[PDB]
């Protein structure tokens, strides 16, 4: 049941990630120990904004050369962890992931979770496709799409 995995990894996540130096750009989420396939590791949370909310607070954040903590979502909204986010905020993205940020709709609501695609190792860097519609991707894979 999604809702009873959903209900054990809110009390847990914490013992599944912790945040360090990535291989990848900054800072990264790494696996604080083994994580079985398929398996939920932590959500996406903060505060969903209207599209062109998260726009305005995007440029204003650029002009101070900053980046925004936002993950987009298909309804026009977007998840904003840029002032109140939690660890799933620091995940970065690869072209050959371990993870996949999944949508997930039940009794709770409509929650972006963060799942494992494989057996993941302690100490392995978790990141996901964050699938793209133009900047270089450092992920370093084999078939990696150079951009971002
Ligand atoms: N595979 C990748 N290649 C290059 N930059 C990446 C990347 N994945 C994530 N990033 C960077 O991280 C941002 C997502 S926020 C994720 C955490 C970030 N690494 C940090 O230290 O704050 C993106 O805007 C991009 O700048
Ligand atoms: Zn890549």
């Amino acid at each position: 049941s999604k809702s009873s995995q959903y209900r054990k990894m809110k009390t847990e996540w914490k013992s599944n990630v912790y945040l360090a130096r990535s291989r990848i750009q900054g800072l990264g989420l790494y696996a604080a120990r083994d994580i079985e396939k398929h398996t939920m590791v932590i959500e996406y949370i903060g505060t969903i904004i209207r599209n062109e909310v998260a726009n305005r607070k995007e440029k204003l954040y650029e002009s101070q050369n900053r980046g925004v903590y936002m993950f987009r979502m298909d309804n026009d909204h977007v998840i904003d962890a840029t002032l109140t986010g939690g660890p799933a905020r620091y995940i970065n993205h690869s072209c050959a992931p371990n993870c996949v940020a999944e949508v997930v709709t039940f009794e709770r609501g409509h929650k972006i979770i963060i799942s494992s695609s494989r057996r993941i190792q302690k100490g392995e860097e978790l990141c996901y496709d964050y699938k793209f519609d133009k900047i270089p991707c450092h992920c370093g894979a084999v078939n990696c799409r150079k951009w971002m």
